[PDB]
């Protein structure tokens, strides 16, 4: 049941700015994001959303979209970053999802991270250009993310990120199929 098609259709066009930019990952990224959020609702994984590399906000504005469309009123979106703190907030406020499910965690991944307010993911995103950002991430909330949940990663393809993704899955054991997008980025399901 795919409840409210037509306003993530049109949000997704107005955050690529094709309407005359909140957003630089393109449609097929955020198709791909949709399918994963529409997933965890749907098969009932339970945990908040994040992101680590956020940009203007928007693949997390999409994501508290979809949580609006489903009518989920619970889950958090966890919008994380080193800062333009207050641009970020007022581009939420634009689409009117500047609310209590988003919530902003500013400062260095060094600092933040470790102590996270966060207690289980049903996705986690990142915008993997640099080892030592990924590793704080995934070190740090891939372990919060529950079963059935998705990790995605923008820019595994770069093969600096494939490299540093690969070493982390070696190091916890993690063998689930990664899964292409578009040729940039990819994401992979952790097992039921
Ligand atoms: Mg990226």
């Amino acid at each position: 049941p795919s409840q409210n098609a037509l306003y993530l259709d049109l949000l997704k066009k107005v955050l690529t700015n094709t309407i005359y930019a909140h957003t630089m990952i393109g449609l097929e990224r955020l198709d791909n994001l949709q399918h994963c959020v529409e997933a965890v609702l749907a098969d009932g994984v339970p945990g908040d959303f994040a992101e680590t590399g956020v940009w203007r906000g928007g693949a997390c504005i999409f994501m508290r979209a979809v949580l609006q469309a489903f009518g989920d009123t619970g889950r958090t979106v966890w919008v994380v970053d080193s800062f333009s703190l207050e641009t970020v907030r007022q581009n939420f406020a634009r689409y009117g999802l500047l609310d209590e499910q988003v919530r902003f965690l500013p400062g260095w991944f060094r600092d933040t991270l470790p102590t996270a307010p966060i207690q289980e993911l049903a996705v986690l995103r990142l915008d993997g250009d640099l080892y030592e950002s990924t590793m704080d991430s995934l070190r740090n909330l891939y372990p919060k993310l529950s079963p059935g949940g998705f990790v995605i990663i923008d820019d595994y393809f770069l093969p600096s990120c494939q490299d540093a993704v690969k070493g982390f899955r070696a190091e916890l054991g993690i063998t689930e199929p990664i899964h292409d997008i578009d040729g940039q980025g990819a994401y992979w399901r952790r097992s039921w």
